This record gives structure tokens, sequence and C-alpha cells, in this order.
């Protein structure tokens, strides 16, 4: 693997919960974010802009606490129009947390409700 990624707790989640994402090992990447998006039938990148963090690496690690609500106002590209309130549980693929630098790295990790 290019870099080790792991989430703990990651199963039996409900509304009002807060996870603890982790990351270790770097070489290509010089920064790191922790964005989340809802896949639909058309596959457009519907991602929320208010749940972001964006900050440099401390040396080669960068832990951060992200919130996971049952519903949120999605945003499709800087042009719009806005979609509005859409549920994550009704979609086929469902929500997936993605971690990666500004270069082109990726490392997906799915979750599961009780």
């Amino acid at each position: 693997a290019s870099a080790a990624v792991s989430v703990s707790p990651a199963t039996g989640l409900a509304d009002g919960a807060t996870v603890t994402v982790s990351a270790s090992g770097f070489a290509t990447s010089t920064s790191a974010t922790a964005l989340q998006c809802a896949i639909l039938a058309d596959g457009r990148g519907a991602c929320n802009v208010a749940e972001f963090h964006d900050f440099s690496l401390s040396g080669g690690e960068g832990t951060t606490s992200v919130v996971v609500r049952r519903s949120f106002t999605g945003y499709v590209m800087p042009d719009g129009p806005e979609v509005g309130a859409v549920d994550c549980d009704t979609a086929p693929g469902g929500c997936e947390i993605v971690v990666g630098g500004n270069t082109g790295e990726y490392g997906n990790a799915a979750i599961s409700f009780g």
C-alpha cells in the first residue's frame, strides 16, 4: 500500500456520533484533507462544503474529528443549481469517506449502520 489508513469506531454508528480518522506515511503528498460524498445513479460528485478542515502535516501524520449527520445539503460543482436535502441511506452505493493529497492519491473506506 502507498500509505496506511484506518478508522476506529467505524461500525454500529447512529445520528449525533463523531468518528476519529487516522493517517500515516508520506512521500508524494505535501498536504491532507478528509472529504465525504454521496454517490447517486448519475454518479455526480455531490459533496458538502461546510464539513471540511484543510491543514498541513505535523511531520508525517494528521488526525482529525469529523461529524456524520443522517442528512445534509449537497453541492454539485461551483456553477450549481443546488440539489437540496438528500438522504445517504436511500442511494445504491451510499456514503464513503475518502482521504488523499493534492497530487492524485486515494484510499476509500466504507462504514455500516446498526
